[PDB]
């Protein structure tokens, strides 16, 4: 192959997934693929015989800052600022030796990194290597981020109570959404600033989205980011099953085959989300009160003070519920049994659900999640946002609204229609197809 692309993921599930979907889409367009990855949280390389992996940054000589960090929880993510602050020299050496050791008929066209690797911009620049960025969060989230200076001056960033009102200058959000999203503003201000700055300075931004999903946000991206933006809905191309870091339960499909069509609520609150025991029990009570069948992925550590789901009484989630640890999520969402998805509103999950035409119930645990929940619930109207905590009646009502009630037909139909828009976008002539054609041509032009 004439042209090689190097991709550099953030080594967590929500970041490795999109970047290896992208790598596949690019391989299909005729690029060879090298993945630069930490040893930490590496995917299964035997799932990718067509890719070359090069492991970097935490190899066994290994700096003292990255040694001793836990492999899971919230502290595992301290690898990100550490690598941003200390990885530049090594990333440069690794890139250069690959650029030099390439064939006569082969060239390295570009580096694609996660947006959180803001340090890679200065490194790629120093090699005259073009860096493109993969955003793993939505265009709307970005639009909210660049509106922070106006939120600050309106005094929405102070923990003042105008919580239920539309935000002035940003009518799609309520003040509470902004409060929730930017609950650690003063803390994360500097690092978020760096990610934005270096994304703006990149050679192109690939968004895991499609035009017809976030059409209100496209002008912001054209205005605020001088580099070209490309929108590709990765889950429409292929699922992320090959980049799973955990063993799929898979016995779920036998259970799903015993369920009537559209009768199952899929429930998953996210990789690092945490609840008090009180709220965990309130969620379970909500699920039982809904009377719907459910498949609930609970990650160990979801319930504060418990290893897994110990506070649940025996048989409390009777015949119609199943709790598992891990599934091939998009494949589950594609299964005919699934009627809805109660999500924490992480962007991959949200987008997978959209691409599978599954309507949603939204909870959030901050960051971009309340913004995704607000946009999907109030703008697209493909789900119901439980935006006032956890209360069994409200939960049960939301589940039933989406899965059963005639009054929620609009939500179900909107989800079907939005899937169709995603499918159309991929076909020759569609917005994503053309965005991908432009990306391929753009990358091929960079030399
Ligand atoms: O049981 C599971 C739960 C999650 N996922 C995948 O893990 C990723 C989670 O990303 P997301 O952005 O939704 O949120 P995070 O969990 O990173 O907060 C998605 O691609 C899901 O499809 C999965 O394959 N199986």
């Amino acid at each position: 192959r004439r042209r090689r692309i190097i991709l550099f993921p953030v080594p967590f599930q929500g970041h490795i997934n999109p970047i290896l979907q992208l790598a596949n889409v690019l391989y299909s367009k005729g690029f060879s693929i090298t993945i630069f990855h930490t040893n930490f949280n590496k995917p299964k390389t035997s799932n990718y015989p067509h890719f070359t992996f090069r492991f970097i940054l935490d190899n066994d000589p290994q700096d003292e800052r990255i040694s001793n960090l836990p492999t899971h929880g919230p502290l595992a993510g301290m690898r990100i600022p550490i690598i941003n602050e200390h990885g530049a020299d090594e990333l440069r050496r690794e890139l250069e030796l690959l650029m030099l050791a390439s064939e006569e008929d082969e060239e390295v066209s570009c580096l694609i990194t996660d947006a959180l690797w803001y340090f890679a911009q200065s490194v790629a620049d120093s090699l005259n290597l073009r860096r493109l960025v993969l955003m793993t969060s939505s265009l709307f989230n970005f639009h909210a981020h660049v509106s922070l200076p106006q939120f600050d001056e309106l005094g929405y960033l102070d923990p003042k109570t105008r919580l239920e009102e539309q935000a002035s200058g940003f009518p799609m959000l309520k003040v509470k959404d902004i409060k929730s999203a930017y609950s650690n503003w003063q803390i994360l201000k500097e690092i978020l600033g760096k990610m934005i700055k270096q994304t703006k300075a990149s050679s192109g931004v690939i968004w895991n989205s499609f035009k017809e999903l976030e059409e209100s946000e496209l002008e912001t991206v054209i205005r605020e980011i001088p580099a070209p933006s490309f929108l590709i809905p990765l889950p429409k191309h292929l699922t992320a099953s090959s980049s799973s870091l955990l063993d799929h339960d898979r016995t779920v499909f036998q259970w799903l085959d015993q369920q009537p069509p559209s009768s199952v609520l899929y429930v998953s609150f996210g990789s690092t989300s945490e609840v008090d025991e009180k709220d965990f029990l309130e969620i379970a009570r909500g699920l039982v009160d809904s009377k719907q069948s459910f498949l609930w992925v609970v990650r160990p550590g979801f319930v504060k003070g418990s290893t897994w789901v110990e506070p649940l009484p025996d048989g409390f989630l009777g015949e119609r519920g199943r709790i598992v640890k891990w599934v091939p999520q998009q494949e589950v969402l594609a299964h005919g049994a699934i009627g809805a998805f109660w999500t924490h509103s992480g962007w991959n999950s949200t987008l997978e659900s959209v691409c599978e035409g599954v309507p949603m119930i939204f909870s959030d645990f901050g960051l971009d999640q309340p913004l995704n929940a607000r946009y999907m619930s109030d703008v697209l109207k493909v789900g119901v946002y439980l935006e006032n905590g956890w209360e069994r009646g409200e939960i049960a009502n939301a589940i039933r609204r989406v899965m059963v009630d005639e009054e929620g037909e609009y939500i179900r139909q909107n989800a079907r229609v939005l899937k169709q828009k995603a499918d159309v976008s991929l076909m020759k002539g569609g917005s994503s197809y053309e965005s991908l054609e432009s990306l391929v041509s753009y990358i091929s032009s960079l030399l």
